[PDB]
């Protein structure tokens, strides 16, 4: 399903669902570009390489494959989304973003169809951590008499007459409303509202109603409730990430490092000055990773894989030993070649598959099918690779 | 129209026809964003073309007014060319160039359409970039009886007629060598050895046709593909060259950013001295003039309280201005969402309502003055840096 700004809340359940009841989920990402210019380097310098000359660019579509096995079947349920993300300002003092764009990066995927109007024209905004804290006597003149007379006449003729009926005064003077409002501030002092509202230019008629002192709290109660609906709306995406962090679940990416830098960067918090406490602030976003290449790089699937790449990965891993997993879509979603962040997603969890019932082709009995819960995949767990591989 | 990659080639007669057959032009930009005091014009120089020309300019907005004196109305043709650097293999740079949130949203909320930027914009060369894009016989036994069925199936095709292919059988790389190494000996001329591949990525091995004939009726087709795909790549530049080649009155409003942007992609990458830019505008522009700064001087500065276009389009179709009797040339579409050619189209409006104006201090007053008239000519080559600034 293709997810953007008319349609993310109309939506939300769905993945959240997705999410709740998914035994693992994938993702990608797709970048603005990848750097902005630019092998001894250490984790640490390499980190901050990277902290400078690319999360500059944006993450501006997140692709989620949610897998649920079903043992009956013995075969695994997916639902695939892209989100189309941009960081549209709500407010007149939040930030405006600047980010950076590669022509080779937009070029590929203008090449493979990407839908640029799904991000800068219709893209689900968010907001990071902190972005979310911080945004939470009387005298009237003898040549008015009748004019004023007649106004209090007609409120008169509203108080009275029955209907809920809305009295609307035919403009009048900046004069003549001063001299009105200050008239029903002593002569009605409760139990009526009144307002100037505008018809096609410039306001200049009012509006005077009959309302109740226990609507008044109806309207207001009603009024702070689409206020914490505006805001609780423009944290946006970010509520997606929530949900994977929250949920335990496995989160499998290939060659991701970047996926998640920009993750964690633009819907969590922005990236901090040292590789250490970054890799803990990993652990808060994705507390269980697993990249698909460093795996296809460990034994024992180093003996028999020489291109680890997603593209070769994904064709080796349909030929001897390996067997393609029996896999189908959710009834309702879509199915599938270009490329997209959505698809990618879906390829790297088929290999992900692919690579785990393996391992339990080596027991005894041997075992067609290994559960991402299995502890034969947990030594593959939590290891990127910055200039090495890494624990996180 | 609306001009993309994929229909620039095809309109670039119409574009350089209303070029030639124009009075004046009307230019507008749209960036991906506008940036990331007591400054003077040097100093802002400098910090404009550090902060603002890594964004860039993807819309530009042409708009060209040619004057009926029968019909006694301005007939007017108006462009968007949608323009992205991307194009030639890898020896060429990859732009890295910055946006703008709030430029970008606003632009979404007039339907600009960023496909046409991103996925078939008009590719272009700056001035230095095209420059520079502008310069034996021993056959083991084993194969004895193989190859000589393979010299006999070239022979019943040499002499013979209804002349179009041979396709020989899959073969081993050695062999594939063998054949070739020996068509150097036997037939050095005639033909053509060539190893294609089918759909299926495996070689082929194919003789076909002739040599000496379409040697070069088909190398004639290869070099006039190789220079065109060269200056398919200069691309929108070529429409700024034919502009600036043309001498005639480029309008603009508020164009300082405008004029900026279009040396700094389609002639040379801005200088460092705000004197050599001043240089450079009038190769691009020699003639040069901006609505907001002409509105902002006498004898209109006496008569309009606010010089921008939004409020100097309403103001100048008022008393005592008349809105120009104006019409779209034949089989060209007509006018409301902003957009570079619109944007144009209203700033060559505004000049002419207000240049009319103009005659109407003459005795006897003209109801009609003309784009190159003497009347105009002190408000030509104005820019505003932080303060009036000559060209």
């Amino acid at each position: 399903m293709e997810i953007i700004r008319s349609n993310f809340k109309s939506n939300l359940h769905k993945v959240y669902q997705a999410i709740e009841e998914a035994d693992f989920f994938a993702i990608d990402g797709e970048f603005s570009g990848i750097s902005d210019g630019p092998g001894f380097d250490t984790p640490e310098e390499r980190y901050q390489k990277l902290k400078k000359h690319s999360m500059d660019f944006l993450l501006f579509q997140f692709g989620l494959c949610t897998f649920k096995y079903d043992y009956t079947d013995s075969k695994y349920i997916t639902k695939s989304f892209n989100f189309y993300v941009f960081p549209k300002p709500f407010n007149r003092s939040s930030p405006d973003v600047k980010f950076v764009c590669q022509s080779s990066s937009i070029d590929f995927l203008a090449s493979q169809g990407f839908d640029f109007n799904k991000v800068f024209r219709n893209g689900i905004p968010y907001l990071n951590q902190e972005e979310e804290r911080q945004l939470r006597p009387v005298t009237i003149p003898e040549d008015q008499k009748k004019f004023i007379d007649q106004v209090v006449e007609k409120i008169e003729d509203l108080l009275q007459s029955e209907e809920n009926k809305n009295l609307d005064l035919e403009p009048c003077t900046g004069f003549q409303r001063k001299l009105i409002y200050q008239t029903l501030s002593w002569k009605y002092p409760k139990g009526i509202h009144v307002e100037t509202l505008e018809t096609e230019k410039k306001e200049r008629y009012i509006v005077i109603s009959k309302v109740d002192e226990e609507e008044r709290k109806r309207r207001e109660q009603q009024k702070h409730a689409k206020e914490q609906e505006e805001l609780n709306d423009a944290v946006g995406f970010s509520r997606v990430i929530h949900a994977i962090a929250n949920s335990g679940k496995l989160v499998i990416g290939h060659n991701m490092l970047l996926d998640v830098m920009h993750t964690v960067h633009q819907f969590y918090c922005p990236l901090p000055a040292d590789l250490s406490e970054f890799k803990e602030m990993t652990t808060c976003v994705f507390p269980r990773l697993l990249d698909t290449k460093l795996m296809a790089s460990t034994q024992p699937f180093k003996d028999i894989i020489n291109n680890t790449s997603l593209a070769e990965l994904e064709k080796r891993l349909k030929e001897t030993p390996f067997n393609p997993p029996k896999v189908e879509s959710a009834e309702g979603f879509p199915s599938y070649q270009l490329h997209e962040a959505g698809y990618d997603a879906y390829i790297t969890g088929l290999c992900f598959i692919s690579m785990a019932n393996y391992l339990g082709s080596f027991l005894s009995p041997p075992k067609i099918h290994v559960s991402a819960r299995s502890k034969l995949i947990e030594p593959f767990f939590n290891k990127l690779f910055l200039m090495r591989v890494m624990d996180i």
